[PDB]
């Protein structure tokens, strides 16, 4: 019969940049 | 026997980097 | 039966945090 599932895949891609910050004081 | 199935997807990747500075 | 291969990549991470406030 089939062997067991493989292990987990790698961590996915890093997310995209954050939004720009707020207006300077 | 034949191979097992592929495994599950991995974990969610790290968060992205900080955005740029805001307006002046 | 030998193990299956590794899983596919996981999902893309969330957006980062906001930038700092400008000048």
């Amino acid at each position: 019969p089939p062997g067991p599932p493989g292990p987990p895949g790698p961590p996915g891609p890093t997310g995209p940049p954050g939004p720009p910050g707020p207006p300077g004081p």
